[PDB]
């Protein structure tokens, strides 16, 4: 039949073709327990393919290579493509199995999210169970078009998957209601009201407070952060961006995948510039939470409580995770953080400022040092400045930036409400940059990086080959073993890809983002 013919095919193909042993005896003698599945992992590549070329290099290699397959495809490569291991699991458990035929160093000790990372590929995750989150900052719309054909893409694409959807009722009107639970049923969705949650998570007072202050420093991106991290909320399957598409070719015909944590995330890692004392590089693993995987079993319970812990820590005192961003370096944080002000109040305050019009609130608001660092003045020029601010009205201090500094405008100083535009347009092109660590730091990825062991815990000294890829390094265990992007069926763009040189991201850094509040 064509099936054993297709199977022959890709067994011949795996093997490169070798006439150094007899390949139409070997696959007759496999052919009863191989499977198209099996044979990925004996190509080129793989440490099944890399015994396999040491051993006809050595005599008796057609009964010693039919002995070393008929062994690793019944115990480990057959059990592994069932279970939905990978390539890179199945390559470490051949090795495990035959130290005699290749040369490995023992799993290194690797702590992520509280919990030691396995290889025993026990934690079991569902790739057919999606969950996504809406929250509307407009009451007359549900959801807009894009995000509509987004999940009309996933549904049509693809039953039977499970698609569930988190929104909030009470920031739509009547009318947005009906229309969200019509497109639900339609869609086949399981809708999900945050409104309306049994759940002990400190983490649901913050995201009713999120969404309660929308217009007052609240956000919905960070609200859809937090949600993450409930286990009412999420305890299978995927969290994924609302936007992601399925790559169909990444798809897994049991649904099924594994992990060496309970929680997987997306993952890169950036390799830095050479750095002091021995001019090397080190690879600083990043991650992402646009893609989440939730296995079934107690333990995810158990990492999720650690982060909530912490994200709650952050929500109640959240200076000390914005200590270094740029808008630390401003006299309204400073003022912030003796005043005891929460995030919203912050958020707000930031867009008071950049929307106040007004180089002097702009003053207040920055004070002299980074003041003097965006309008790129000198210490003299700043100091005095400072010293006579409250002499000032709108055109003194305008006048002072006029003469200290008319190339940043290209000398356009001749008309003043001009000028004023353009000085007041230098300072918005850092807005952006205050802003966005208000979330990232907060309930983002910064916030989750830290949460599961911080940077220090995830950087280590560059190194590279020989041979297939084991998780024989901090950085490759967890590339091997808690991985969500690299396992499941979803496409993302928000970080580097794994072992990507610094000078070379190839990441998009978008402009106008559906959470940054707009400041004109
Ligand atoms: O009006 C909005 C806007 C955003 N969101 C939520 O926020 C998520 C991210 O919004 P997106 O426009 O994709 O922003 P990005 O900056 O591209 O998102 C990144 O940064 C966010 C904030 O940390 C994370 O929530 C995302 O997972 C991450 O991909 C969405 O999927 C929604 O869940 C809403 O619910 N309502
Ligand atoms: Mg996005």
């Amino acid at each position: 039949s064509n099936e054993l013919s297709k199977l022959r095919m890709r067994f011949f193909s795996a093997l490169n073709h070798t006439s150094e042993i007899d390949l139409h005896t070997l696959f007759d003698n496999l052919k009863s327990n191989l499977t198209l599945g099996s044979i990925e992992h004996l190509q080129e590549g793989s440490v099944t393919y890399a015994i396999i070329q040491e051993l006809l290099k050595g005599a008796d290699a057609q009964k010693k290579i039919e002995s070393f397959l008929k062994g690793a495809i019944k115990n480990v490569i057959h059990p592994g493509v069932i279970k939905g291991l990978t390539p890179n699991e199945i390559n470490w458990n051949v090795a495990k199995a035959y130290p005699e035929y290749y040369e490995h160093e023992k799993l290194p000790d690797v702590t992520f999210g509280g919990f030691k990372v396995r290889d025993s590929n026990e934690f079991k995750f569902k790739t057919n169970v999606q969950t996504s989150i809406w929250f509307s900052i407009k009451p007359e719309l549900f959801m807009p078009s894009k995000q509509q054909e987004a999940l009309k893409r996933r549904r049509e694409q693809y039953p039977g998957c499970k698609i569930r959807l988190i929104y909030s009722s009470s920031l739509l009107n009547p009318e947005a209601n009906r229309q969200m639970k019509a497109f639900a049923k339609k869609q086949n969705i399981s809708l999900i009201d945050i409104d309306s949650v049994k759940t002990d998570s400190p983490l649901y007072p913050l995201i009713k407070a999120e969404l309660a202050n929308l217009g007052m420093g609240g956000n919905p991106a960070a609200a859809s952060d937090l949600c993450r991290w409930i286990p009412e909320l999420f305890n299978e399957g995927f969290y994924v961006d609302i936007d992601l598409p399925v790559d169909s070719s990444k798809i897994v015909e049991g649904h099924q995948i594994t992990g060496g944590v309970p929680i997987m995330l997306n993952m890169g890692s950036i390799i830095s510039e050479p750095i002091a004392p021995h001019h090397r590089r080190q690879e600083a693993v990043c991650m992402a939470t646009d893609i989440i995987a939730y296995a079934n079993d107690r333990e995810t319970q158990v990492m999720m409580d650690t982060v909530a812990l912490h994200l709650k820590n952050i929500y109640d005192d959240p200076y000390t995770a914005l200590k270094d961003t740029p808008l630390a370096q401003t006299a309204f944080f400073n003022r912030c953080e003796e005043e005891g002000k929460n995030i919203f109040e912050l958020r707000k305050g930031l867009q008071d400022a950049f929307r106040s019009d007004s180089l002097l609130e702009l003053y207040v608001f920055l004070g002299p040092a980074k003041f003097k660092e965006v309008f790129k003045l000198k210490e003299t020029q700043i100091k005095y400045i400072d010293d006579h601010i409250s002499e000032f009205n709108e055109h003194d201090l305008l006048l002072h930036l006029i003469s200290d500094n008319p190339s940043e405008i290209n000398q356009h100083t001749l008309d003043f409400g001009r000028a004023k535009v353009m000085y007041m347009d230098i300072a918005k092109e850092h807005y952006s940059a205050f802003y966005k660590p208000l979330v990232e730091e907060i309930s983002g990825p910064g916030a989750i990086y830290n949460a599961l062991g911080g940077a220090s815990n995830f950087t280590t000294t560059h190194r590279r080959s020989t041979g297939p890829m084991l998780p024989t390094t901090p950085p490759r265990v967890l590339q091997v073993f808690c991985d969500a992007h690299d396992k499941g069926p979803f496409v993302s763009d928000n970080i580097a890809r794994w072992q990507t040189n610094v000078r070379e991201l190839g990441v998009l850094n978008r402009e106008g983002l559906s959470w940054l509040p707009s400041v004109g």
